[PDB]
C-alpha cells in the first residue's frame, strides 16, 4: 500500500505531465497521495497563472466577512459578521493597516505559534467565496475555470444528464483569516491556487481517520453536536495542533506558498489560516473514485449549512433516501 503513514506529498509535474489534469491526479492516487487527504502540487517552471497581478485592484468584494470567535484558544467556533462592500484595492490597505498586519516573526513555525496564542482576540475580515477566475483565458494548463465540470463527471459515470454549472471563486484573505475544519460538499475533492501574497497554512486528516476527528468534535462542541449530526457542514469549528496531538487524531500540516496548487481529496478534513493578504481561487472537482465517497457522504439537514444550487442534483441522485430531509434543510 503506498503512502501507508498519510504522509502530505509533494509533486513537481513536468511540462508534459502537466496537460492532463485528470491524469495527473490519478499519478498522485497510484503513488498514495490521497491517503494524506490533500497534496501539493509545485507547477513546472514554464508555468504562470496569468501575466501580472497589477490589474485587480478594482474587483468588488460584496460581503466581506469579519470572523469572530467564541470559546478558548485552541477550541473555538467563529461566526461571520457582514460588513460593507469594498474593493481588492481597499481591502488589501485593510490587511496591511497596523490592525490587521502580519506581525514580526522568526518564520513560518513562529507565526503558527501566534495564530493558535492570539487568534480568538481578534477578529480579521475574509473576501470569501466570491465567484470569479484570475486564470487568464490563454492558460491551458491546470486552469482552474476550465476544468471538467462535476456534472459532466456525474453523468459520465451514472448516464444521467443533470443541472447544475461549477465555476470558481476567489478568497482574498488578511492575517488570521482562517478556514474552519470542513470536508468539501458531498465530499467532494478540491483544488486551490495561491495566486498571490502571504502564505495559507493547512491542517489536514487523513480520508481513513475522519470518523476520529468527527467524534472529538462532537465531545469539544457539544451543544453544536445536538442540534446537527453533520455540524462539521457548518464550517464553523476550529481546533488546534495541540489539541489534536493531545487527543491522539491522526493529522498533518504544511505551508502553501503564493504559485503552488493544493488539492483536498474526497472525505479529507481541512482547516487553516492565511498568513497575510493573498489571493486564492479554488473549485470542487470530481473522478470516478469520487462516487462511492459522494453516495456516503453526511449531510446537514438542520439548516444551517446552506449551500449552491448545484448540490440538489447530486443528492437527488446519488443519496435519494436523504433527499427529501436534505431539501426540508435548504429551505
Ligand atoms: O482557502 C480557503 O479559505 C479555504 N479553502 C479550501 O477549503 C479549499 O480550497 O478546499
Ligand atoms: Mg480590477
Ligand atoms: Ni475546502
Ligand atoms: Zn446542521
Amino acid at each position: 500500500a503506498q503512502n501507508p503513514n498519510c504522509n502530505i506529498m509533494i509533486f513537481h509535474p513536468t511540462k508534459e505531465e502537466f496537460n492532463d489534469f485528470d491524469k495527473y491526479i490519478a499519478y498522485m492516487e497510484s503513488q498514495g497521495a490521497h491517503r494524506a487527504g490533500l497534496a501539493k502540487i509545485i507547477p513546472p517552471k514554464e508555468w504562470k497563472a496569468r501575466e501580472t497581478y497589477d490589474n485587480i485592484s478594482e474587483i468588488l468584494i460584496a460581503t466581506p466577512l469579519q470572523q469572530v470567535a467564541s470559546g478558548r484558544a485552541g477550541v473555538f467556533t467563529q461566526y461571520h459578521k457582514k460588513k460593507k462592500a469594498m474593493t481588492v484595492g481597499e481591502y488589501r490597505h485593510l490587511a496591511n493597516s497596523k490592525k490587521y498586519q502580519t506581525p514580526p516573526h522568526q518564520n513560518f513555525e513562529d507565526l503558527e505559534r501566534k495564530y493558535w496564542k492570539n487568534r480568538i482576540y481578534n477578529s480579521p475580515i475574509y473576501g470569501a467565496d466570491i465567484s470569479g477566475s484570475l486564470f487568464d483565458e490563454n492558460t491551458k494548463q491546470w486552469n482552474l475555470g476550465h476544468l471538467g465540470t462535476i456534472q459532466d463527471l456525474l453523468e459520465k459515470e451514472c448516464g444521467v444528464v443533470i443541472e447544475g454549472v461549477n465555476t470558481p471563486y476567489l478568497y482574498f484573505g488578511m492575517w488570521k483569516t482562517t478556514f474552519a475544519w470542513h470536508t468539501e460538499d458531498m465530499d467532494l475533492y478540491s483544488i486551490n491556487y495561491l495566486h498571490l501574497g502571504e502564505p495559507k497554512t493547512w491542517y489536514v486528516v487523513p480520508p481513513e481517520h475522519g470518523q476520529r476527528l468527527e467524534r472529538l468534535a462532537r465531545e469539544l462542541f457539544p451543544g453544536s453536536s445536538r442540534g446537527c449530526g453533520a455540524f462539521l457542514r457548518h464550517k464553523v469549528a476550529l481546533i488546534s495542533p495541540t489539541v489534536l496531538k493531545e487527543n491522539g487524531i491522526p493529522f498533518n500540516r504544511i505551508t502553501q506558498e503564493a504559485g503552488e496548487f493544493m488539492v483536498t481529496f474526497p472525505y479529507g478534513y481541512h482547516a487553516g489560516f492565511n498568513h497575510g493578504f493573498n489571493c486564492a481561487e479554488a473549485i470542487n472537482f470530481a473522478t470516478p473514485r469520487w462516487i462511492d465517497y459522494g453516495k456516503m457522504a453526511s449531510q446537514c439537514s438542520c439548516g444551517e449549512a446552506r449551500v449552491t444550487f448545484s448540490m440538489d442534483a447530486f443528492v437527488r441522485i446519488l443519496q435519494p433516501e436523504r433527499y427529501d430531509l436534505w431539501k426540508r434543510g435548504q429551505d
